[PDB]
This record gives C-alpha cells, sequence and structure tokens, in this order.
C-alpha cells in the first residue's frame, strides 16, 4: 500500500542536495534564475520542481539525493542505476529469469530455518533475474 | 550511475498509460483537484506539470506507480520499490506474484499478433511489477 512518509524526507534530500553542490553554478548550469532554483530547493517555499526538472538537476549534478528524497517520501528505496544493452532477444531474457526465479521459488517453497547460504544464493537469483527484465525492456524497445 | 536522461519518452509514454488506466473524473475527485488540471498535467503537449506532492497522491490513492515507473526510467533507475509493507511472512506471496508479471511477459514473449502501444507497455509494467517483486523477495529474506 502506496502511503506518505509521516517525516519530511524529500525535504531533508532537498537540505542535503543544497550542501553537496553550489546553488550559484548549479543554475547557471540549468539556465534557471538562482533565486528561482533555491525557493523551489527551499522547504520554506511552496515552489516545487517538476519531474522534468528533478532529472535534469539530477543529470547535471549526477547526484541522486534529490531523487532518493522524492522517492523516500512514499518509502521507495533510493534509485538504483542501470546500464545495459540487449545484445540477444527479449524472448531469451524471459527463459533465462527463470532458472534464476524458479531457484528463488525452490528455496522459499520449503520454509523452515531461512539459511545464511540460501539467502545469500536466492539474492543473485533476484539480482540476475532483475537483470534479465530489465534487459527485456530494453529488447522489448528495440522491435 | 551516469543518470543519462534517456532520449526516448519514458515519462510522457507513463503518463498516457495513467491517464488511460484510471477514471479521471473520480481521481480528481479524490485527490481534490479540478480534472482539466488532471488531464493537462498528464498530457505531453501542455505545459503544466505535477508536483512532487501531487505525484505522491495520485500514486497513493491509484496504488499504481506508473508515473513514478516512468520518472525513474527517464533518469535510467530501475522502477520503485516500497518497503512500506515489507515482512518476512510475505515472501511467498512476492514470489508467486512475480509469474503474473513474468507469465504475462511470456505471454508477449512469443508469437502473439504484432505491435500494440498497450499492451506493451502492459508488458512493461509486467517487467517493472516483476522486479518489484523480486526486490521484496530479496528484502524479505532478512
Amino acid at each position: 500500500d502506496f502511503q506518505v512518509s509521516k517525516h519530511p524526507h524529500y525535504d531533508e534530500a532537498c537540505r542535503a542536495f543544497a550542501q553537496r553542490h553550489n546553488m550559484a553554478k548549479l543554475a547557471e548550469r540549468a539556465g534557471m534564475n538562482v533565486q528561482t532554483l533555491r525557493n523551489k530547493l527551499n522547504p520554506e517555499q511552496p515552489h516545487q520542481f517538476t519531474p522534468p526538472e528533478l532529472w535534469l538537476l539530477t543529470d547535471l549534478t549526477e547526484d541522486s539525493t534529490l531523487v532518493d528524497g522524492f522517492l523516500a517520501q512514499i518509502h521507495c528505496l533510493p534509485c538504483v542505476p542501470v546500464n545495459e544493452l540487449a545484445k540477444d532477444k527479449l524472448q531469451s531474457y524471459v527463459m533465462r529469469a527463470m532458472s534464476e526465479l524458479g531457484e528463488l521459488a525452490s528455496g522459499a517453497v520449503s520454509d523452515e530455518r531461512l539459511t545464511t547460504a540460501r539467502k545469500h544464493n536466492m539474492i543473485e537469483s533476484v539480482n540476475s533475474g532483475i537483470r534479465m527484465l530489465s534487459l527485456s525492456a530494453l529488447a522489448l524497445h528495440a522491435r
């Protein structure tokens, strides 16, 4: 159930993001007036960033601090960047994601003391399965 | 982790899919906003955009992370993984929800007609939901 956090995670990240970079230099990078940028980043001011303005600042600074605070306000984990190229076919990512998923189900179906070796060994299947799914989306965008 | 802005309109296509997936009149009533304002902020050709509070609100009202996922895909980020309801006892439910998304992805993976525009985003939500269910499985292991 998606819910807004009871703490100001986003505005705390807006403040943290302000400490990490020069706002005057950043505003001149983005083409914004420095006061307009400071107010949209200031929890004291009702002005907010647009979704595209969040990417551009994220892209210009290479800093996920703002995006992580936006995500934390709805209990989302911080952004996990991806850098993937689909060499094979959409089909092939679907099938290989299930050696992972099947091995994930194999450890979850028998629930009696969850191991360290299995808890570890089921997480590659998660991480490898996630990689196959993200590769499925890119190969689906191709054709 | 270069957070490059994708050349594709991931976020614009997410707004279009979100606009067709929900009743705009009821959603605007629940969100306490004019239904015209909600349509304009969902239309890529309109200049009005959402605010962080509005994106949080629409995601909570609909339990649909399509807008957040499209936002994250624009900067090459994985879809959102909410830890609000994370529980160790829900591992089996996380796993079983993955085939619903993967079986849907597999249904469209094999030869089925041609290139729609709705049931391919449809497969993108299955990838996103499958990624979220896999992530919550790894988190539930603790």
